């Protein structure tokens, strides 16, 4: 969906549904819990939209534009107030399309469910980080495509509750102890200066302003100016696919596609250690998610009392990326050694695979008799969990219920 956007990168399904594999035969479809980011929005802020305006209407005044460059005003304007329009840090249309494609497809994987659903009146939970804003709107893209395309379960979808110790742990009372290493850690201060100061930055910015300025405008800036509207520049650009129904601003006319896959890998290394599995031997970037973890088996292990269907959870990045390192969830099982820092060749983590735009965790509880098995999809891709954890049958993507507690030291047994 976007080559470099990291963290901004719109969702896509990552394995087709019909090629799942197949529930073991016996197996029946009795519950389904989800975690999803919101979908894609609207960037956060507007001032780098400013930003490079200023210094657009500044060189078009000099005649210090080049050729692509005097499109750049009209371009940056219209991609503005398309955003101001949806509102910052809002979903998009994309975003509602995708959250829409994802109940379609729990729908079709798992129809048993909702028919079982149906004939017992089973109520459909919903979860999330706040009241309001792109996580609420989120949520109900989710639920108004299930009563869409079945009207007989929305009744049964609850009205949204909000936990903020379980969807806004980064910060809550939770997430004390990782904000304070977040401020005062020498060691992650250190490393996050090393990615910051690498070589190759202040050219990738240059590059990147010298498509709308003359080289003299650009060298006439202060070189702080030239990282921080490169740096603008560049994320405009790398979140533009999420405004894909809002229009099409051909931005990466602006960002040299070298500059771009530059900025993108400092996002990433900046992400690895401030969000993700960070140094080997610390837990302190994940710790906090073990309620989200907790609160997955707690609901598949209450699916024997059959009082809810499902359980559909809405939140933020900030809460998907620890949960995936707690798990080591394929990209997140890898932490840094703290004599070599993170690169894109000596780790698989990366925003755009942990934690695009709708970023989700589901199981699937699957019954025969009294056996429950769970299965596993990361953006919608069937997957195994850590290597410790035995699968039902050798190569099956289906585990045990008292496997997965056991595997992950709820259980001895």
């Amino acid at each position: 969906t976007a080559q470099y956007s990291t963290s901004k990168t719109p969702y896509s399904p990552q394995q087709d549904i019909r090629t799942y594999q197949p529930p073991p035969p016996g197996f029946t479809a009795v519950f389904t819990e989800l975690v999803s980011r919101h979908g894609s929005r609207t960037p956060t802020k507007i001032d780098g939209a400013d930003l490079l305006l200023q210094l657009w209407a500044k060189a078009r005044d000099e005649s210090e534009l080049t050729s692509a460059g005097q499109d750049f005003g009209p371009t940056m304007e219209s991609y503005r107030a398309a955003i101001q329009k949806v509102g910052l840090g809002q979903e998009t249309g994309r975003g509602r399309q995708e959250l829409q494609g994802m109940a379609d497809r729990m729908q079709r994987r798992l129809p048993e469910l909702f028919e079982k659903i149906k004939k017992d009146a089973t109520p459909i939970a919903v979860v999330l980080s706040q009241q309001t804003g792109r996580i609420a709107d989120t949520a109900k893209f989710f639920t108004a495509r299930l009563g869409a395309t079945d009207p007989a379960l929305a009744p049964l979808i609850q009205q949204p509750v909000v936990d903020q110790d379980l969807l806004y742990f980064h910060k809550t009372e939770r997430g004390k102890a990782y904000r304070d290493y977040l401020e005062n850690d020498q060691r992650y201060q250190e490393t996050v200066k090393r990615i910051k100061n690498r070589d190759g930055t202040r050219e990738a910015a240059t590059d990147i302003l010298k498509t709308i300025f003359t080289p003299a405008f650009v060298e006439r800036m202060e070189p702080s100016a030239v990282t921080k509207a490169a740096q603008a520049l560049y994320d405009l650009d790398a979140i533009a696919p999420d405004l894909s129904v809002e229009g099409n601003w051909h931005l990466d006319r602006f960002v040299p596609r070298h500059a771009a896959a530059w900025f993108a890998s400092i996002d990433d290394a900046k992400s690895f250690y401030k969000k993700g599995p960070g140094f080997e031997g610390s837990d302190i970037t994940f710790a906090m998610a073990s309620i989200l973890l907790d609160d997955f088996f707690k609901q598949a292990e209450a699916a024997r009392a059959g009082k809810l269907g499902a359980d559909l959870r809405f939140t933020h990045a900030e809460e998907i990326i620890p949960l995936a390192a707690l798990m080591q969830l394929p990209g997140s099982e890898k932490q840094a050694d703290p004599d070599e820092d993170y690169t894109y060749a000596n780790n698989p983590w990366r925003g755009a695979s942990v934690s695009p735009m709708a970023a989700n965790l589901q199981w699937d509880i699957y019954r025969n008799g009294t056996t429950y098995l769970v299965r596993m999809l990361y953006q919608e891709k069937e997957i195994p969990f850590k290597p410790d954890c035995t699968p039902f049958t050798p190569g099956s993507h289906y585990y045990r219920l008292d496997e997965l507690s056991r595997c992950f030291g709820r259980t001895a047994r």
